[PDB]
């Protein structure tokens, strides 16, 4: 696995973000993790929705360099999204909204689950501690 450079077009929840990637603008969805939403299908605006969303736009926002991390599966979804690991500034967009309680592990499809341990590792945490989500 390789990181790539990209650059941050717009933050637009707390999973998915629009990046220029390669040139072009595309919609990129955070691998392995489900945040609580503000758009999603049925319900709505949820609870930590807001909160999940301003994390990762401040994060996104904030950093000097956005860099884009393909696993070893699809590349994109069915809505054509690219479906990455981002960083920004070196750190993991996913881990840091697990770590902080801001989304849970999600559902998992080989291959693309390298970072798995990883950030079930970040939520175990999280959830001992009591985080957002978690309390």
């Amino acid at each position: 696995l390789h990181k790539e450079p990209a650059t941050l077009i717009k933050a637009i929840d707390g999973d998915t973000i629009k990046i220029m990637y390669k040139g072009q603008p595309m919609t990129f969805r955070l691998l392995l993790v489900d945040t609580p939403e503000t758009k999603h299908p049925k319900k709505g605006v949820e609870k930590y929705g807001p909160e999940a969303s301003a994390f990762t736009k401040k994060m996104v926002e904030n950093a000097k360099k956005i860099e884009v991390e393909f696993d070893k599966g699809q590349r994109t979804d069915k809505y054509g999204r690219g479906l990455a690991y981002i960083y920004a500034d070196g750190k993991m967009v996913n881990e840091a909204l697990v770590r902080q309680g801001l989304a849970k592990v999600a559902y998992v499809y080989k291959p693309n689950n390298t970072h798995e341990q990883h950030l079930r590792k970040s939520e175990a945490q999280a959830k001992k501690e009591k985080l957002n989500i978690w309390s």
